[PDB]
């Protein structure tokens, strides 16, 4: 790909979210890789510059290296769509739905994409009542995940429901999957990237058979695509003790630091950092 085909590129980085510092780190490295590949790239921090400057300064496309908040929830995607600026990763629906664990899991359940069973808790519920019904119906341990804390005993759940409804009007109480591990499949166009095991480090080889890895990647890519997400991201999943997968969530704005997942997945099969960034930007052509 001739670098001049990309035109003038903005690397979106920084922003106003809690994850600002990680985004600066991603962005600085994406910018450098693009510039090393000959691409006319420039940083653009939307916490500090007005979004209209993109059109006014002739930027034709953006590599989005923002994390969290408006960088990942469809807001900046919508605003860029409106200004005619192409960008990496998922459009408005994919991004909005991808950050919404509740609706992601409803879509999955209805389309047969396996995902851990769960109950919803809503700001204003009888917290003490629900806890009782939820532990009875689902078991322990549970995870309390605000839609947009691990709980191991029944009487600890109320306090966690009270606390988690402070962060979202909708709280997903999810059954924990035991005995298999946590994994992630990085998605970057048609690049064939290996499954990574996540140890709460990132572990390659993930320790599954090549056949299992191959079928889980197809399934992962489907879990991602059915939400409207396209081109670039991750799908996280648990395996139970027999190797049955359960998808947890997707990520539509993955880290691009030197210690982030996709660079580690890429390097493991001989794809350099620079090649990864160029290929992900290439999808916007």
């Amino acid at each position: 790909i001739d670098p001049k085909q990309f035109g003038k590129v903005a690397v979106l980085l920084g922003g106003n979210s809690a994850e600002r510092e990680v985004s600066l780190n991603s962005g600085r490295l994406v910018l450098q890789g693009l510039r090393d590949a000959g691409i006319d790239a420039h940083p653009f921090d939307p916490a500090e510059r007005p979004l209209a400057a993109l059109k006014e300064e002739g930027f034709v496309r953006a590599f989005n290296a923002l994390h969290g908040g408006y960088g990942e929830n469809g807001q900046i995607q919508g605003a860029l769509d409106f200004y005619g600026i192409r960008y990496t990763g998922s459009g408005v629906l994919g991004s909005a739905l991808g950050l919404d664990k509740f609706r992601t899991k409803l879509v999955w359940q209805q389309l047969g994409i396996p995902t851990p069973p769960f109950e919803a808790v809503l700001r204003g519920d009888d917290y003490e009542a629900r806890a009782k019904e939820i532990v009875a119906k689902l078991g322990l341990p549970l995870f309390v995940k605000p839609a947009s804390i691990k709980v191991k005993s029944a009487d600890a759940l109320p306090a966690a429901l009270i606390e988690a409804v402070k962060f979202d009007r909708i709280v997903v109480v999810e059954k924990s999957i035991e005995g298999g591990g946590e994994y992630t499949a990085c998605i970057a166009g048609n690049l064939d990237l290996p499954v990574i095991r996540i140890v709460p480090q990132y572990l390659i080889p993930c320790g599954l058979t090549a056949d299992e890895e191959a079928r889980l990647k197809v399934l992962a890519r489907r879990a991602f695509d059915v939400l409207g997400c396209t081109d670039w991201g991750r799908a996280d999943f648990m395996l139970d003790a027999d190797g049955n997968p359960y998808f947890l969530e997707v990520n539509t704005a993955p880290g691009m630091t030197d210690h982030s997942l996709p660079p580690k997945a890429a390097r493991a099969v001989g794809i350099s950092y620079q090649e990864l960034v160029v290929a992900v930007l290439a999808l916007t052509l």
